[PDB]
């Protein structure tokens, strides 16, 4: 029965799978602390899991001193947390850079866990260097090599100061970190992210860590049954929180595209010209703009999904067996937009205009082979246990995980 530290930065989507894993870890008789940004305190605590606040929230970047100070905050807060708590095991989204150095100082076993390519492989490029066209396998490998160096070199001077000064460790570099040695749980279906032949033993694709009582609004219920009463196709369009140039026009392109495809649309609109509104133009009858409605509830009820293509939302739509249209913006999204096309369960849009979307909506809602493949994915995903498999691995790898950490010590 171990004291666990689940550390991640970013969005609610990133926090969530650790809540899932954290519950399963608790049901195994362990203790869990999710360590993340203040806004997710209620979220985490409402699932009877412990919270610890940390800085380095990415939304504060989207707003070089600011960055240099942004990193500093995360380094000092996460240390203060992990050092006060003295966790047995730490599991980290590598995005938050701290865990490998903290676990070296605290001399505890350490895992990484993520939702997008972040280990060296010829079979996938790095998530943040996904090319336009599938280039070579050697291209792929190199994009990791590049990213590892670029991502390190950008923070190396500061982390090594924090290591020396605050952690009481030597300086280090990528060679000495030996980051690829660290056991890595990819919380993604191996249907969409099949492990490469050149993955090390300690790198595992666990399956998605899904969460698992929604009381629909009357508006939503009657909007669904209207779409169904008419014999029209029902679609979800939602790109999350993005900043755009002319929100009113994008909304109009949506409305236009929806109309041309004759679908009803459940719209999770969250695009503006600032970072934090919704309405713009008068929404037509056949388009319901609603806030958050859990996707695990909504995706079973609809015919297709149009989203930004983040791993979790991709995972949700694939889990529900939806044909999925993806319009990626930042990061992994481009990875999954390519992956959905490769698998044959959807469309990747580059241009978001009324025409491309209208045509995507028509293909996705009609194409029999796409519905079929979405179904065969839904079947594979349904027989997968991300949480179990992960915990199994956390156990299998635990002794190794220690030796990796202790190789860095001294």
């Amino acid at each position: 029965s171990y004291k666990f530290g689940l550390l991640t930065i970013g969005s609610r989507g990133d926090v969530q799978p650790y809540i899932a894993l954290g519950k399963g870890l608790i049901k195994e008789g362990h203790q869990v602390v999710i360590i993340t940004h203040s806004e997710f305190r209620d979220f985490v605590e409402s699932h009877g899991i412990q919270f610890e606040e940390i800085a380095g929230n990415p939304v504060e970047l989207m707003s070089s001193s600011k960055f240099r100070g942004w990193i500093d905050a995360l380094l000092q807060t996460s240390w203060e947390v992990c050092n006060r708590r003295k966790f047995d095991i730490l599991i980290e989204s590598p995005s938050a850079m701290v865990g490998i150095h903290i676990t070296e100082a605290l001399q505890i076993p350490y895992f990484r866990a993520f939702t997008m390519p972040w280990t060296r492989t010829r079979a996938y490029p790095h998530a943040f260097i996904v090319p336009d066209q599938k280039r070579g396998g050697n291209y792929n490998y190199l994009t990791h090599v590049l990213f590892e160096n670029v991502f390190w070199k950008g923070i190396s001077g500061q982390v090594n100061k924090w290591r020396v000064e605050t952690l009481g460790l030597g300086k280090t570099n990528l060679f000495l970190l030996q980051q690829n040695n660290v056991p890595f749980l990819y919380n993604v279906s191996p249907t969409i992210f099949p492990p490469s032949i050149d993955f090390s033993e300690w790198v595992r694709v666990t399956g998605y860590w899904f969460l698992d009582t929604f009381k629909p609004p009357a508006e939503l219920q009657e909007f669904i049954s209207e779409a169904r009463s008419k014999g029209k196709k029902l679609v979800y369009i939602g790109f999350g929180s993005i900043v755009v140039s002319n929100a009113k026009e994008m909304t109009e392109a949506l409305v236009e595209a929806v109309m041309e495809a004759d679908v009803y649309c459940i719209l999770n609109k969250g695009w503006s010209e600032r970072l934090g509104k919704k309405t713009e133009v008068d929404l037509p009858r056949n388009i319901l703009n609603i806030g958050n409605v859990p996707h695990d509830w909504l995706f079973p009820q609809v015919d297709a999904a149009v989203h930004h293509g983040g791993s979790g939302t991709t995972g949700a739509s694939l889990r529900a067996g939806l044909p999925t249209v993806i319009k990626p913006f930042f990061g992994d999204q481009f990875f999954y937009a390519g992956r959905v096309e490769d698998i044959g369960v959807g469309i990747a849009l580059k241009k978001l205009n009324a025409q491309t979307l209208a045509d995507a909506l028509k293909v996705a809602t009609t194409n029999k082979i796409m519905k079929d493949r979405a179904g065969l994915i839904k079947k594979k995903i349904s027989k997968e246990d991300g949480i179990k498999t992960a915990i199994s691995a956390i156990y299998n790898e635990l002794e190794y995980a220690r030796s990796v950490t202790l190789s860095r010590v001294k």
